[PDB]
């Protein structure tokens, strides 16, 4: 575990993270996809061998010795708000299990279901709060990756509010 487990946020490509493992915002079929998933496919293509897994689950595949945790958030275009919320919470719980099992001291994580799976809504708070619910009981350093400047500020504020 980390000496003083922390949350941080960075605005940059998760494919250039400085952590001991990465969470992919995967699709259920293990396809290259777009957004975070396409950057992850370009950086760690070996990790997409038998990475297909259902919505609300996470499946880890090693790229060399570097773990890629494929976490499948719901597409809110297809799910009801209620069922979507349940599956998004579940995906983050399965990430916490994998991070714990791997014995890593740090993990890079995107906000699941906030991009093309958002069903055109702002889900920063919803997705971040499910991330916290899952990860608060782990002792890995968590580094949240985003691309938008206003998102960076809102995620930073939410982290510092608890401190
Ligand atoms: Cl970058
Ligand atoms: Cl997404
Ligand atoms: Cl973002």
């Amino acid at each position: 575990g980390a000496m003083a487990p922390s949350y941080r946020v960075k605005r940059m490509d998760i494919a250039k993270n400085d952590e001991e493992c990465v969470v992919n915002a995967a699709n259920p079929r293990g396809l290259p996809g777009d957004g975070v998933c396409k950057a992850v496919y370009k950086k760690w293509p070996e990790s997409f061998k038998n990475s297909a897994t259902p919505v609300g689950t996470a499946k880890t595949v090693m790229c060399g010795t570097y773990p890629v945790i494929h976490a499948v958030g719901p597409n809110f275009s297809n799910y009801t708000e209620s069922e979507g919320d349940r599956e998004l919470a579940a995906a983050y719980r399965e990430v916490a299990k994998e991070v714990t099992r791997l014995g890593v001291n740090s993990v890079a994580i995107p906000l699941l279901s906030t991009g093309v799976y958002s069903g055109g809504k702002d889900r920063l708070t919803q997705s971040l709060n499910h991330l916290f619910t899952a990860m608060d009981s782990t002792d890995a350093d968590v580094v949240i990756y985003c691309r938008d400047k206003e998102w960076e500020k809102k995620i930073s504020e939410a982290i510092q509010m608890r401190t």
